[PDB]
């Protein structure tokens, strides 16, 4: 697989990379776009480490 996450300032948001213009809803909840989702800086940014 390759899916990225949103280490949001702590918390973690799945990424809505269709939504990636910006904020999203999907998955039954919130995404958060590409970069905003993970491109943001440290410690945010993808996460998703099994």
């Amino acid at each position: 697989m390759g899916n990225q996450q949103c280490n949001w300032y702590g918390t973690l948001y799945p990424l809505c990379v269709t939504t990636t213009n910006g904020w999203g809803w999907e998955d039954q909840r919130s995404c958060i776009a590409r970069s905003t989702c993970a491109a943001q800086p440290a410690p945010f940014g993808i996460v998703g480490s099994g």
